[PDB]
């Protein structure tokens, strides 16, 4: 159907799940198909009005709800996860959330992808921002199974047609198929299908999940903590990831995310995901737990369970709470090295300050990612060993400015000595563009004198803007950080 | 075809359910793609004589499916489709959708809704014919009060399986099978297949189901547990049970109001209550505050009060309302029917094992709002047999150590025991309390040890619609092939 002001729908439609948004489109599509995609996309470019599109909802920034787009194509009916008999790969169509791939390959095949934790994300955005996961470092980024995509693109002309686009280096749109591989969502057409396999039996066809894993979850008191002992814990963390994050790295099989809170919370956390198939993983797991409280002063309290691989995927110590109420600003960065002193610095004065919730999460990354040489898809990170994310949420509406600006700060003075931002190829290797964050093409945040794109693309750039010249000359497909042909 | 064995990679997963307290045994677990799959497990299993059992979404609060001695599950993972059946007139719901699924897919698609469980992953298979309830019931009833018709996979008296349909329809041949699945639990009758769902009162998908509130109001109310004697514990009590008293008829004006009051442990440090309510009328700002008002009323304690305005799908996944999603650990569920509130010696035993310091270390007894339009059905138009209570009471512990089980079942046996101590140590119907629901089971109900009134399991759960009940076991499932803890059972 289609969804326009006054329809019981509107409200719920008009947003996605990060509420700061409210979308004003005056109509929403729940298209159904490639051909009704062609048809509210020729329709919409005749009349001169924005579209966009939604899959799962979880963009962190307002390129789908912008007050100026008018059209939204919403992908909720395109939900499917099958196997496709006549390409030979898994098809999971746009509109499917990531619980429900994971659930269906899994239970039906024994198989799985090492996307997102979040069973709430849609396909859409997820896979071709360069999705990744808890299975990453044993098994790469979801785009490295990414076989081929359906996607509907826009001609000079302003006419739509579909297309097929696929990783065959004979494949005449094979540039469309390498821009999929983390060029982004909004920014080349709708994809409306994904086709994903191992670079003939589907349970041979993508790599098979741990059968179970043993969790841990350990909590440091804020209370006994003071700056040397919060600087040895974020050392002993940031050096064992220096050491253990290689391709060939036998701790490829772990996963964990360790979240520097603030203060006022009562406690630091960690929670970490271990392959438990060998019978030493136990005193594996508790190897990585001693190198990260060596030296501390503090005894952590420690808890680890075994569970069986589909089940860990929903235990909200991996997933995530599923609270996608309140507002929320996420920044982020590539870690190729962990932080200095300086920083930690810098980290423990604005964690305890009472200058506020918010937490800086370092997310385990690297591993099997780093196999993959950094020009082979549109993922241009390809020696990092953390994903670190800074994050503040709240409630109340008219209080946005004061939380922008705690975080904001934060994230400067962090990267101060690089024009406030992690500008690549130093310790830090710029930003990922599923935790896109529109401050990083502001002037008045970025003094590096490295333009956005960079920072997110590096020398990916100028061929996604190949890309995007060949597939949407008209730009209809656009939004703060969208790939742009040079002006 | 697809069928899953002891050393297979899914193994592990499949052999579970949501509950880790309970680790089956199968030999086999078919993800049966349909209704003559099943039929061809059913026949199998019973010429060998292997005892069967279903899994849907898995949320089974006892050992039904997991039982050591079930040999062969039928997973239902791959039914799992929701949509509109025109050639029906009414909304098909496979037994494997889970109700996020069946929620999204009914609002965004059609505009519509169930007034089902709040809890996005329980599935669609154990939730419906169990007499599923929720944030709506009061508004809309149970999603029973919709269900127009049953396909399920029945064993004839030789061992052969078949397909049936039966509906609502009096004059229907199978119009007793129908109505065994507006509450009669699953696991009992036969394997649903898919369940079709539409009003009973125009042939528009968007007017045969109905639509929820375009907003509501959602206020979390937590109030410390530090200051708060007994005195002030049972004021709050007794003011929302008043209150429920009060304003949970078919015809209330607040039948538009849900509400979860959690009284936790004190070591918990707060007691807390959820409230959502209709946001669509201009003075629902006013009306919420008028509810908060007279549950805080002289208790002396200020509760911090936090009240958010959302859309409704979004309303939904919020963990204040869906819960916290997380099933790992351990629990143990008890439930009860209240007509009405909690009297002095109630409160008192609650006070007292809820501020504590014995067994070990989690419990709560948390009052669902109920009734409503609930309360509007005839006691025996469907086989939920409640028809006049304002509340369901859930007595709930949770832990984490698989050694430490007895102490956490004995503190919430002990407590429900205490709680219904008048009466068997069981919630006797037809007076203060009115049973028990199907869909929170408790197999202590059946338990000599435990209930003393004299009054058996399948009372309490069914009041009078248990002989019924059993003429169709007799009649569907003559073998008894579908059986567990608390299944309906023939007379001896
Ligand atoms: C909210 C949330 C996000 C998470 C979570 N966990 C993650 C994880 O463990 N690893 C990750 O890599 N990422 C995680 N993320 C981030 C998500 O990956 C991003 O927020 C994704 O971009 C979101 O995808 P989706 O849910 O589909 O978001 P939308 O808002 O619908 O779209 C985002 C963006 O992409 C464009 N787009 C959507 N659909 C299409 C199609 N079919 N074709 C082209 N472009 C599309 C949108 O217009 C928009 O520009 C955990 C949580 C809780
Ligand atoms: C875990 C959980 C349960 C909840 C939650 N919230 C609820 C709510 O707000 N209202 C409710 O009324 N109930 C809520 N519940 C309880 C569920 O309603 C029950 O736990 C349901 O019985 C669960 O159904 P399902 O998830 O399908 O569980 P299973 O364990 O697969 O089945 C239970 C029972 O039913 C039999 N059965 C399953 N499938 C079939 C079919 N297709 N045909 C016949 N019989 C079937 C099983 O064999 C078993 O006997 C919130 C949470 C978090
Ligand atoms: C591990 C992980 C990876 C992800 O990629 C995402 O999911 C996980 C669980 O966590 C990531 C990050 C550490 C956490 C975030 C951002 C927390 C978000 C949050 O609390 C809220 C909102 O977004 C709206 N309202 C809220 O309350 C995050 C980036
Ligand atoms: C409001 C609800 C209605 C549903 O009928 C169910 O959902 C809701 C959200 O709350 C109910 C009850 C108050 C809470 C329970 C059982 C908590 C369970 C719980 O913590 C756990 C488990 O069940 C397993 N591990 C765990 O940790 C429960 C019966
Ligand atoms: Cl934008
Ligand atoms: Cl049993
Ligand atoms: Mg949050
Ligand atoms: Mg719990």
């Amino acid at each position: 159907d289609s969804v326009a002001p006054g329809d019981i729908r509107y409200e719920d439609l008009r947003r996605g799940e990060n509420l700061r948004f409210v979308g004003d489109p005056e109509e929403i599509h729940l298209v159904g198909s490639a051909a009704e995609i062609e048809q509210v996309l020729s329709r919409a470019v005749r009349s001169g009005k924005r579209v966009a599109v939604r899959s799962g909802g979880h963009c962190y920034e307002d390129f789908v709800a912008n007050s100026d787009v008018r059209v939204v194509m919403d992908m909720s009916r395109l939900s499917a996860v099958g196997f496709d008999e006549e390409r030979g790969a898994f098809a999971v169509e746009a509109g499917a959330t990531l619980g429900a791939v994971y659930k269906t390959l899994f239970r039906v095949w024994g198989v799985t992808l090492p996307g997102g934790a979040c069973p709430d994300v849609g396909a859409g955005g997820h896979i071709l921002g360069g999705g990744y996961g808890p299975l990453s470092r044993m098994h790469g980024s979801i785009v490295d199974y990414l076989h081929a995509v359906e996607v509907v693109v826009v001609d000079a002309s302003g006419d739509a047609r579909t297309v097929i686009a696929t990783r065959e280096p004979s494949d005449p749109n094979h540039d469309l198929w390498w821009a999929h591989t983390g060029g982004g969502g909004g920014n080349f057409g709708v994809v409306v299908r994904y086709w994903l396999r191992t670079a003939p039996e589907p349970g041979r066809l993508l790599p098979r999940p741990p059968a179970e894993v043993l969790l841990n979850t350990t909590v440091w008191p804020w209370e006994g903590l003071d700056e040397a002992a919060f600087a040895r814990l974020v050392r002993n963390h940031g050096r064992w990831f220096e050491q253990n994050s290689g391709p060939d790295s036998p701790w490829c099989d772990l996963y964990s995310v360790l979240a520097l809170t603030r203060s006022q919370s009562g406690a630091l956390a960690m929670t970490t995901q271990l392959d438990a198939t060998g019978p030493d993983a136990e005193k594996r797991l508790e190897t990585y737990l001693a190198a990260v409280s060596e030296g501390v002063g503090v005894q952590p309290h420690s808890d680890t369970r075994r569970l069986p691989w589909l089940h860990s995927t929903r235990w909200p110590g991996i997933a995530g709470d599923g609270d996608m109420t309140g507002r929320a600003k996420i920044k982020a960065a590539y870690a190729r090295r962990s932080f200095d002193d300086r920083q930690i610095g810098t980290l423990y004065t604005r964690l305890t300050s009472t200058d506020p919730a918010g937490v800086v999460a370092l997310i385990a990354y690297g591993g099997k990612v780093n196999a993959v040489p950094a020009d082979r898809t549109a993922v241009a990170q390809r020696d990092s060993i953390l994903k670190i994310v800074y994050v503040t949420t709240w409630e109340d509406p008219a209080q946005d400015p004061v939380h922008v600006r705690w975080i904001r700060e934060l994230y400067r003075d962090v990267y101060a000595d690089t024009g406030g931002v992690p500008v690549p190829g130093g310790a830090a290797d710029g930003a990922y563009v599923n935790y896109p964050d529109v401050d990083l093409a502001d002037e008045e945040w970025n003094t590096s004198g490295v333009p956005w794109s960079e920072l997110y693309y590096k020398d990916a750039y100028p061929r996604l803007q190949a890309v995007k010249a060949r597939w949407d000359p008209r730009n209809v497909f656009r939004h703060a950080l969208s790939v742009r042909v040079p002006p």
